[PDB]
C-alpha cells in the first residue's frame, strides 16, 4: 500500500453509493469493487492490500458455479452492506464495520443450489454434523478454513480479544442468514421497538438489529430496478426447480415453488413471498434504522411490478 487509494469509473463510483446498484457482469471487477467499500467502509488501514487480495481470491474460488448462490451473489450481498453501513455511519463499531463486509463475502461459501431440507432428506453427511442452520454452520467453517491459509490472516493485527469478537460476530451474521430464524428474530425486533424497549447499548439486541441487516442484504434482490429484480428471480428459480428434481429423485414430491412443472405460479409465490417476508423485514429495518429506507420503498415497487405480471399487465 498505502497511498494506493482504489478508484472506479465515474458511473460506479456514484451508483455503488446507492442501494440498487448492480455490480454488473465483468467478474474482473468485482474484486476491486469490495476493497473499495471496505476503504470506505473500514478504512485503508484496516486490512494488507496483499493479505485482503489473497483471501478475497480464495473466498472466490471456494463459491460454485451454480445459479443463484455464486461468487456474484456473495458480492452483491457485501455491496448492500455497504450502501447500509454507508448511511448509518456513527451507529457501527470499529469491529463491526471490519467483520459485517467479510462475512457478507463468506456468508454462502461452497453452496451447492441446495436447501437445509433438502441436505436433510438427502441424508447428507453436513446433515449430521450440523442438525440445524446445517448449510450456515458449514459457510462459517469454510470462513475460518480460509482465514487460516497461509498469508490469509487478514485479521493478523487484532488482539487475541478483538479476534475472538471478530469472529463472533462473522459468526452470528452468517447463522442469521437461514431465514428460519429470521421470522422469530423480526417478531422480538418489532415487538421491542414498539414497547420501547430496544437498546443498542445491549450487545443481545446489536445482534438481532445486524442479524435482521444480513436477512436484508441476503433478500436484496428484491430491492433493485425491476429488469435486475425480474433477471435474478429466473437463476433463483433455476436453482429451485434443480432441487424439485432432486426431490422426485428421491421419491418426493416437491413444494410447488420448486417443481419446474408449476411455473405458472411463480407471479403468486413472489407475492406471497413479497407480503409474508421482505416487506415485513425492510418494514422493520426502516423503523430501527431509518436511513434504510429506500430498500423498502424499492421492495415496495417490485411488489407492485409481480402484481402487474398477474394482471397480465406484463
Ligand atoms: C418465493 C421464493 C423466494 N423468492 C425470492 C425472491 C427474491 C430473493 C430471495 C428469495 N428467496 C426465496 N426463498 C428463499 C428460500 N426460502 S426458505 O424458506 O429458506 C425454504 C427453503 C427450502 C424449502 C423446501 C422451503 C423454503 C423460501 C423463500
Ligand atoms: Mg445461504
Ligand atoms: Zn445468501
Amino acid at each position: 500500500q498505502g497511498l494506493m487509494q482504489f478508484t472506479l469509473p465515474v458511473r460506479l463510483c456514484k451508483e455503488i453509493e446507492l442501494f440498487h446498484f448492480d455490480i454488473g457482469p465483468f467478474e474482473n471487477m468485482w474484486p476491486g469493487i469490495f476493497v473499495y467499500m471496505v476503504h470506505r467502509s473500514c478504512g485503508t488501514s484496516c486490512f494488507e492490500l496483499e493479505k485482503l487480495c489473497r483471501f478475497i481470491m480464495s473466498v472466490k474460488k471456494n463459491y460454485r458455479r451454480v445459479p443463484y448462490h455464486n461468487w456474484k451473489h456473495a458480492v452483491t450481498v457485501a455491496h448492500c452492506m455497504y450502501a447500509i453501513l454507508q448511511n448509518n455511519h456513527t451507529l457501527f463499531t470499529d469491529l463491526e464495520r471490519k467483520g459485517l463486509l467479510i462475512a457478507c463475502l463468506c456468508h454462502d461459501l461452497d453452496h451447492r443450489g441446495f436447501s437445509n431440507s433438502y441436505l436433510q432428506k438427502f441424508d447428507h453427511p453436513l446433515a449430521a454434523l450440523y442438525s440445524t442452520s446445517t448449510m450456515e454452520q458449514h459457510h462459517f467453517s469454510q470462513t475460518v478454513s480460509i482465514l487460516q491459509l497461509e498469508g490469509h490472516n487478514i485479521f493478523s493485527t487484532l488482539s487475541s480479544s478483538e479476534y475472538e469478537q471478530v469472529l463472533e460476530i462473522i459468526r452470528k451474521a452468517i447463522i442469521a442468514t437461514d431465514l428460519a430464524l429470521y421470522f422469530g428474530n423480526r417478531k422480538q425486533l418489532e415487538e421491542m421497538y414498539q414497547t420501547g424497549s430496544l437498546n443498542l447499548n445491549n450487545q443481545s439486541h446489536r445482534d438481532r438489529v445486524i442479524g435482521l441487516m444480513m436477512t436484508a442484504c441476503d433478500l436484496c434482490s428484491v430491492t433493485k430496478l425491476w429488469p435486475v429484480t425480474k433477471l435474478t428471480a429466473n437463476d433463483i428459480y433455476a436453482e429451485f426447480w434443480a432441487e424439485g428434481d432432486e426431490m422426485k429423485k428421491l421419491g418426493i414430491q416437491p413444494i410447488p415453488m420448486m417443481d419446474r412443472d408449476k411455473k405458472d405460479e411463480v407471479p403468486q409465490g413472489q407475492l406471497g413471498f413479497y407480503n409474508a417476508v421482505a416487506i415485513p423485514c425492510y418494514t422493520t429495518l426502516t423503523q430501527i434504522l431509518p436511513p434504510t429506507e429506500p430498500l423498502l420503498k424499492a421492495c415496495r415497487d417490485n411488489l407492485s411490478q409481480w402484481e402487474k405480471v398477474i394482471r397480465g399487465e406484463e
